């Protein structure tokens, strides 16, 4: 009878819609603009007025850090993007792996006390992605605009002790591509120019199967070169930039980070898990998030994990075509399930206990 | 107190000696002979017994590809050419640009585990050549018997993203000269006959300043003709063959290759480098390797880069007279430097970590 809302709060993009739908109805930037001199603006409007506004990202590395601006994002999501009255819909919110308890309580408080929701729930993003692939056991690589995680999941639940995190994602890859092209004589600095580079990244970048062979090919021929036309009609051609950019995921030292690459964090996560469930994890590597959209990434992961894993182990990388929205879809499904309707944290329950009722 | 060894492993010739000396004491062919029916032979001995041996080149296009035969080359280098005991000398080895990491680890393993060296180091050949010219910033064209590279170098370090490679060098030029003379009625096929053509190439070939004017001169007069006496007393005269041969460096289509010429790869390398350091690269083009020994090559490069580069740019091609051995000399110097003695990878360090300690 009543429709649940699903809201996936990302570092770069907010994905929102109605439980049961196959895609989010709303997808907009996680930005809040406030007049340097309406007291606030959200998303594309905030960016269109950037010349007179101070732009802020309320979610950093997947964690909400500015609560006033986050209320404005949720307000815009409910009233403008979805045109619902939040007091009439159970609302499923998503959170990043390793989100502090206090942070989850604050989300719970805002939903109940500011938006007056009748019931709500907070789910881990990576766990939702797994569900969206039809599995309750597996290991997810979730890479977005702000953070990357490996989350091993067993019988529906994440194993927090074996979660690995890499503070490097899409925004950093875009920054790196901006920096490379700029050194080459072009100038990509403004936010307008950042949107151009983001588009170049999404359209022309790919993950090399063998980075070293690819660099050799690029050095000895132009067979890997692609051309991109800028808005002013000017043309820019890239070669090894196409794959050096996402290679950073596997070699964080490319941007001065000492961290392990996504292939190593994947193997390390599995290796922190119970020896008796590793077989199932190796066989169920699910990729999720926009930064896993690079052509070649699955084959490259397959190759890297195979080299680290014992020789007899069956390795399988699942990379669904709708993985830009896997998290949201996982939430739409869960929130639709008959079994799940007893899991909602009700307003009455919140009024009874405190925000600490939310800890699952 | 202890003398370091320098060993420069080329596709055609091995150059080896002692750090501090002004030239390699040993220079011999990179060949290993194994009896079709001593289990092995190296260099000039292998070639003298070619009629009953299978000859193999363990380094192809500057990259080591046969490790068993390479051990034999190093063994011969240490024990026979230099008459040293490798366990008493730090040893500096050279590698080609874009050498795979795994390849460098295998060299490291052999040096420590098979020859028991006390300490060693692997340096990029082109970078050494630059050092031998008294510079830590510049762009080197390195052309030998098996491969050609452009390596831009800034404050002592190669910029791997802007390295260009041309899979064409001296061996291919010799092959081309063999093929041309053979079509002309002569027969140059055997390895003995290849040595004759190599000698003709080295003695009589040159790079034309203007290829098209030179072809016209050759067509309308005999003023460019030179005569060469074969071992049997027979005389062969060449005209446009003298400069058509090395022209291949600038026009790879002469041997059916779609690749860019050495002038284009030079400009392209500079253009992949930071715009703010190009001025310094244009002003510091160093030539290195035997295939850069052709009379006329510097003036021709000067002319070609000038035509591609912006009109106000100062272009300078440095072609040292000892450039057959620039790489080795650069290594002799580095390995002698007081500053460099802390850079050696020690046996203890190798025993501590793995072969991966070698990545500079
Ligand atoms: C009750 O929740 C518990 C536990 C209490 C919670 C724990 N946490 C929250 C934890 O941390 C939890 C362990 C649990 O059971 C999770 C169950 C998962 C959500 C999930 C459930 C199953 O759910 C699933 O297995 C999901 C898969 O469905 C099937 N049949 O395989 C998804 C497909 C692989 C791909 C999509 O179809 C594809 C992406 C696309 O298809 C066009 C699609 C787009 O939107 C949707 N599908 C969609 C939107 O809503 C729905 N689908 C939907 C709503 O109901 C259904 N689908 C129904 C079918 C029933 C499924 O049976 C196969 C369903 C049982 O299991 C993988
Ligand atoms: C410490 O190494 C770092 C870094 C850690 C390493 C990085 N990589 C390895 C990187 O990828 C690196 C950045 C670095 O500093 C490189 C330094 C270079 C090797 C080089 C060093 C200089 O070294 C140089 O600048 C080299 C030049 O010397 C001078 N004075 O100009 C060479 C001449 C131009 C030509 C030769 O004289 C000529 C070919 C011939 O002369 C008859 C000759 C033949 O053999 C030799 N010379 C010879 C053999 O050993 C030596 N010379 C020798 C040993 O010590 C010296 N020379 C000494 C003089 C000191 C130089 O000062 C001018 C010396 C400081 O700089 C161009
Ligand atoms: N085809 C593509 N190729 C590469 N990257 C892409 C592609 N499409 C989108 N992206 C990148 O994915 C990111 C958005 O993904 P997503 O919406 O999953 O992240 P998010 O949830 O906002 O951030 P996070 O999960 O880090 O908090 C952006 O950085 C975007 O540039
Ligand atoms: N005077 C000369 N003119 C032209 N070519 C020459 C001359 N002297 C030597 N060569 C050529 O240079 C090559 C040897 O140069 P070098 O020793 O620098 O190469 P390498 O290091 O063995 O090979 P690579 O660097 O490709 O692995 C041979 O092909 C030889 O014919
Ligand atoms: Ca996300
Ligand atoms: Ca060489």
């Amino acid at each position: 009878e009543t429709t649940a809302l699903v809201c996936d709060n990302g570092s770069g993009l907010v994905k929102a819609g109605f439980a049961g739908d196959d895609a989010p109805r709303a997808v907009f930037p996680s930005i809040v603009g406030r007049p340097r001199h309406k007291d606030s603006y959200v998303g594309d409007e905030a960016q269109s007025k950037r010349g007179i506004l101070t732009l802020k990202y309320p979610i950093e590395h997947g964690i909400i850090t500015n609560w006033d601006d986050m209320e404005k994002i949720w307000h815009h999501t409910f009233y403008n993007e979805l045109r619902v009255a939040p007091e009439e819909h159970p609302t499923l919110l998503t959170e990043a792996p390793l989100n502090p308890k206090a942070n989850r309580e604050k989300m719970t408080q805002i939903m109940f006390e500011t938006f007056n929701v009748p019931a709500m729930y907070v789910a881990i993003q990576a766990v939702l992605s797994l569900y969206a692939s039809g599995r309750t056991t597996g290991i997810v690589l979730d890479s977005g605009d702000g953070v990357t995680h490996n989350v091993p999941i067993y019988e529906g639940y994440a194993l927090p002790h074996a979660i690995m995190r890499l503070d490097l994602a899409g925004r950093d890859l875009t920054d790196y591509l901006m920096k490379i092209l700029t050194e080459r004589g072009y100038s990509f600095v403004t936010t307008a120019e950042r949107e151009i580079v983001r588009d170049i990244k999404e359209k022309l970048c790919y993950v090399a199967l063998d980075f070293e062979n690819e660099m050799a090919t690029a050095a000895s021929s132009s067979s890997l070169e692609k051309s991109y036309e800028l808005p002013d009609g000017q043309v820019i051609t890239i070669g090894n930039e196409r794959f050096r950019c996402p290679e950073t995921l596997f070699q964080p030292s490319f941007i001065g980070m000492e961290s392990a690459g996504i292939h190593e964090t994947t193997y390390n996560s599995i290796m922190k898990c119970d020896i008796d469930i590793r077989k199932d994890l190796y066989a169920n590597n699910v990729m999720s998030g926009g930064t896993t959209m690079y052509p070649g990434i699955a084959d490259r992961m397959q190759k890297e994990i195979t080299a680290l894993a014992p020789s007899t182990m069956k390795i399988k990388i699942i990379a669904p075509p709708e993985r830009k929205y896997s998290v949201w879809i996982g939430g739409s499904i869960l929130a639709s399930l008959s079994t799940f309707q007893q899991m909602w944290i009700t307003k009455q329950e919140y009024d009874e206990a405190g925000p600490s009722i939310v800890h699952r």
